[PDB]
């Protein structure tokens, strides 16, 4: 009988990174580099999980 | 009877990266360099996985 | 009678990169570089999994 | 100047398996089931990487 | 002039299983169920990696 | 002018296992399991990485 259920789930992951340089060189905005097994469950509201959201105005 | 359901998941995942050199050199505006195995279940909102959203006005 | 519900889904994935160099030079706007194996399941939204969008304007 | 060299060498490898069963029932011999990314070099030798090797006899 | 030198080597491996029974019944004999990302530099012998090697007699 | 030298060698390595039953039911002989991410450097000698190595006799 029991309902099983899921949701916004991210589960066995295995990442291997092998770098040198990374780099970021930013003058003003926004920048988002890295983003890697997140998760979100929202609920009435405006939901962003790896966003870069600039709102740059005068 | 048990229901099983599954959304926005991202699960099984193995990822080998290998980089002498990753640079990002941004001026201004918005930048998402990179998203890997990510997962998010929204209602009732305005949902962006990985999206550089810039509102860039006067 | 368990009925099996999957809605955006990803697993199973096994990604390989080999990189001697990976530059983005961003000057303004929205880039979104490298989006892999993500999901999103959203209600009563707009949704945008990995887009640059732009509202660029005076 | 400088001389690279590589000799028996894996590198750069994602497996992703996904099995409900895996039985292996032996009665007496040799089994090697499963062998991934193994490296060896050997000098002088009688060299077996994944080898069933059964010297079976009266 | 530096000489960069490889040998027998297994580097960069990101494994991801997801296994709901794996049994190995044996009777007698010799068995080698799992190997992953193994090195071996033998110098002047008989070298085996992953080998089920029986020397099954009277 | 330094030589960078490398022999029989793992590194680099993200297991990710998930099982509900490992059984391994063995009467008599050898039995290997499991080898992950393992290194020798033998000199003069028989080397054996993961091996049953059943001498069985009478």
């Amino acid at each position: 009988v029991g309902s099983k259920t899921k949701e916004g789930v991210v589960h066995g992951v295995a990442t291997v990174a092998e770098k040198t340089k990374e780099q970021v060189t930013n003058v003003g905005g926004a920048v988002v580099t890295g983003v890697t097994a997140v998760a979100q469950k929202t609920v009435e509201g405006a939901g962003s999980i790896a966003a870069a959201t600039g709102f740059v105005k005068k």
